[PDB]
DNA sequence: AATCTATCACCGCAAGGGATAAATATCTAACACCGTGCGTGTTGACTATTTTACCTCTGGCGGTGATAATGGTTGCATGTACTAAGGAGGTTGT
């Protein structure tokens, strides 16, 4: 389970027809988001730069 | 505990979204002034703060009435189911 989720999980991207622009109209409405910034010591270990 | 090939995919690395912070412009608030009026001060006359004195409230409580009145109240403990004990007394027995 360690592997498999990171694209197992993202078949989400199959699911959303029926609810997020079931058409041809994208509106004007944002993602408003989340920063915290290089190199604070609070920072991910991916902020090392990794291999798979 | 090292090796990697061969997974499912994160990175490989292009794009672009929001953000925030700069500059501007607006807002308000903090203040310093002024003016008001109140609680700044002593003095003085008031009248009723307190005390004691006096004259005379409220409420302390002790005292007990007489034409005569002279057989009383009191209602439901409980109705069941048990059964252990004591109480009775005549008698046929110990």
């Amino acid at each position: 389970p360690e592997e498999a989720i990171r694209r197992a999980a993202t078949i989400l991207a199959e699911q959303l027809e029926a609810f997020v622009d079931l058409r041809d109209v994208r509106q004007p409405e944002v993602k408003e988001e989340k920063p915290e910034f290089d190199p604070i010591l609070l920072l991910p270990v991916d902020d090392l730069e990794l291999t798979v």
